[PDB]
């Protein structure tokens, strides 16, 4: 069981967890309530396992796409902030955490992937994905490469797959059709074929992950990378002269990144629900609270209107929002977990050459509509 009179918080290890730990220390000085911040590996998978038994953290942080599945299993408490508190966050961020008409989380920040480039290697970023093979050929002649990014997580390849027609679930009439899936369609095959051809032609390696791409870019070995807000702090330290901009178009269509709203849910088994609420509304969801996390690892565009006005001046945040406006808020429906696992498998098999693109996407389509 969860201990009473204390707060345990789980947040991903790529977030500003030290910063969040500081907001917890502030809460503890004022109220006497100890706050413990942890970042278990695979917490988005572990949470449903432990929460099912009345264990786990009092508060869990993740993008909103996972939350409909948790709420469906009865693992999240319904939150009911008063209208006054609600008016402080952007309306659309509240929409991302509404499930079956109920609020199941507090929206924290908005994030989308962007194109990041080394201005010393590339004064101007490519406008199309199609010109990258040629950029790479010339950069290779100088000992560098054009682009390196995480190919192990479908989140990073999805903008290209969706660019010319790929989609997860058909949204229509204020509802998602869990039977109308678009991973096996023409647009999706075109996008993933482009990706697989980059690897075949030696422009990228199928095994590239987050650390391999980060190391290469921050070292000045590659002219471009694709990443989210959290990557910015480490690039700042690298002293690389970088720019953050809009992703390239594919077949003349803009890349469409999935947009995630970092959110905070309260475990339905938690005996400390009123403490969690006090912490979230009066300590974390304040200019001071968000600034502390943001300083540890950039949150992106925050849900709190008052603090977002100040961050909006940052060109990196502008680029982030521009990429978001071209993408799509991820669905929060329970089927999202099956979508993500099926698309991860498809991308890795196709990229590693274990299956062809058609075989890979066909299996995913089948799995998701099961
Ligand atoms: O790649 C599948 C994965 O994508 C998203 O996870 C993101 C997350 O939203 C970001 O905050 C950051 O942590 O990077 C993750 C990708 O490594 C989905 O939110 C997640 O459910 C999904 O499995």
């Amino acid at each position: 069981k969860i201990e009473e009179g204390k707060l345990v918080i789980w947040i991903n290890g790529d977030k500003g967890y030290n910063g969040l730990a500081e907001v917890g220390k502030k809460f503890e000085k004022d109220t006497g309530i100890k706050v413990t911040v942890e970042h278990p590996d695979k917490l988005e998978e572990k949470f449903p396992q432990v929460a099912a038994t009345g264990d786990g953290p009092d508060i869990i942080f993740w993008a909103h796409d996972r939350f409909g599945g948790y709420a469906q299993s009865g693992l999240l408490a319904e939150i009911t902030p008063d209208k006054a508190f609600q008016d402080k966050l952007y309306p659309f961020t509240w929409d991302a955490v509404r499930y079956n008409g109920k609020l199941i989380a507090y929206p924290i920040a908005v994030e989308a992937l962007s194109l990041i480039y080394n201005k010393d290697l590339l004064p101007n970023p490519p406008k199309t994905w199609e010109e990258i093979p040629a950029l790479d050929k010339e950069l290779k002649a100088k000992g560098k490469s054009a682009l390196m990014f995480n190919l192990q997580e479908p989140y990073f390849t999805w903008p290209l797959i969706a660019a010319d027609g790929g989609y997860a679930f058909k949204y229509e009439n204020g509802k998602y059709d869990i039977k109308d899936v678009g991973v096996d369609n023409a647009g999706a095959k075109a996008g993933l074929t482009f990706l697989v051809d980059l690897i075949k032609n030696k422009h990228m390696n199928a095994d590239t992950d987050y650390s391999i791409a980060e190391a290469a870019f921050n070292k000045g070995e590659t002219a471009m990378t694709i990443n989210g807000p959290r990557a910015w702090s480490n690039i700042d330290t690298s002293k690389v002269n970088y720019g953050v901009t809009v992703l390239p178009t594919f077949k003349g269509q803009p890349s469409k990144p999935f947009v995630g709203v970092l959110s905070a849910g309260i475990n339905a088994a938690s005996p400390n629900k009123e403490l969690a609420k006090e912490f979230l509304e009066n300590y974390l969801l304040t200019d001071e609270g968000l600034e502390a996390v943001n300083k540890d690892k950039p949150l992106g565009a925050v849900a709190l209107k008052s603090y977002e006005e100040e961050l909006a001046k940052d060109p990196r945040i502008a680029a982030t929002m521009e990429n978001a406006q071209k993408g799509e808020i991820m669905p929060n429906i329970p089927q999202m977990s099956a979508f993500w696992y099926a698309v991860r498998t498809a991308v890795i098999n196709a990229a590693s050459g274990r299956q062809t693109v058609d075989e890979a996407l066909k299996d995913a389509q089948t799995r998701i509509t099961k």
